[PDB]
């Protein structure tokens, strides 16, 4: 599913990420949108032999488990197929255990590289939330 900004901000509200761990929705958002341009199918091969899945590209080394990348820990207990989903909600859920990892969502490059720093509540901007 390519889902729309303001549809992806009003989901990810509803699942609670606005403000989670003190991070404001647009830079959910925000990291969303340079993580996958909001596809929920996205998948990114790493050099490390892992793969990145889904809306926010969460890596299979640590988080979820393909079947494919050794040293893997699943640690949102998953397999990476659900985060490709249209329902957000194993995303989101991942997502929540990452963000509170200890670098917050420094744990996403996309998110440090073209969010931190920036207006990211532009990302909301127009949306009836």
């Amino acid at each position: 599913k390519v889902f729309g900004r303001c549809e992806l901000a009003a989901a990810m509200k509803r699942h609670g990420l606005d403000n989670y761990r003190g991070y404001s929705l647009g830079n959910w958002v925000c990291a969303a949108k340079f993580e996958s341009n909001f596809n929920t199918q996205a998948t990114n091969r790493n050099t490390d032999g892992s793969t990145d899945y889904g809306i926010l590209q969460i890596n299979s080394r640590w988080w979820c488990n393909d079947g494919r990348t050794p040293g893997s820990r699943n640690l949102c207990n998953i397999p990476c197929s659900a985060l490709l989903s249209s329902d957000i909600t194993a995303s989101v859920n991942c997502a929540k255990k990452i963000v509170s990892d200890g670098n917050g969502m420094n744990a996403w490059v996309a998110w440090r590289n073209r969010c931190k720093g920036t207006d990211v509540q532009a990302w909301i901007r127009g949306c009836r939330l």
